[PDB]
């Protein structure tokens, strides 16, 4: 049971003039593609012990963790959370690696403090370069808010929502 | 000074994913084209004796008032400012007259009781019509968008933008 046919349009453009929740908090983590996920700090620490056979974690914040009792490859990307950096020169390198680990199956957690803002903005990133069908301003406008209202706040930063556009929009 | 070339995508892919300041109400009268103005009741009470010499008032809220010590002719056509009512039934005709008005250069203020939703539903309507160069759905877009930034608050009846949307763009 699903949406098609122009009500993902009327969907669209209501939500693009206001129609909006204010931003809640996310709190367990989404599936976004068959193996890849998007969380936040807590759902890291979980990683170990989930129902998920992690073999990667993508550590958005700051702090270099380990989770020694486990297997987990941690890759360690610190970025700050702010309107000032730069996220759009990991685009390539990062929305690359991703879809080699949904090419071999190994499932890859993607977390930042909140799991909404470092990390949501390299899930967006993702989803706009694996998308060759649907013209870009429209698949950016689905995906920002079926993201948004799935996990409750999506890539708020608006600095990272411009680099988003810039780079696979404009 | 204006803003052309893609400065103006940036602007409408940011506003349309969250970007917009909390509603303000409208206090001034808009200038939205040559001949055809937007505003609220206290607005039209004020029409006899300000700088636009109007031929027109169409009143778009439930109370048929009079203004006998002027010329100005009151169209009424009572609305309620609900998300139930039918606002499309009018469009094309209240489109139609306020572009008359704008070809025999004939001032009309549109207006409703706060000058947000059932005024600015018809002034949507107006451009949407007068609009045969763009797509429509990045021209609506751009009209919701500019609008609602120059008069603070702009059709934030959700029911009433979804009868445009549907309308004039799908």
């Amino acid at each position: 049971i699903r949406m098609d046919k122009k009500s993902l349009y009327k969907y669209l453009l209501l939500r693009s003039t206001g129609d909006m929740h204010k931003a809640k908090s996310p709190t367990i983590m989404t599936r976004v593609t068959n193996n890849v996920y998007l969380g936040n700090y807590k759902n890291a620490m979980d990683a170990p012990s989930s129902e998920v056979k992690f073999k990667y974690v993508l550590n958005l914040t700051m702090d270099k963790y380990t989770l020694p009792n486990s297997n987990i490859n941690i890759i360690h990307i610190p970025l700050v959370d702010d309107t000032t950096t730069d996220i759009s020169k990991y685009f390539d390198d990062v929305t690359a690696f991703l879809s080699k680990c949904d090419q071999r199956n190994e499932p890859v957690l993607v977390h930042s403090a909140a799991g909404v803002n470092r990390s949501g903005a390299m899930i967006l990133a993702y989803l706009m370069s694996k998308n060759k069908e649907s013209l870009p301003m429209l698949y950016f406008l689905y995906v920002y808010h079926s993201m948004r209202d799935l996990r409750g706040a999506f890539v708020e930063n608006p600095s990272f929502k411009r680099q988003i556009i810039e780079k696979y929009v404009i």
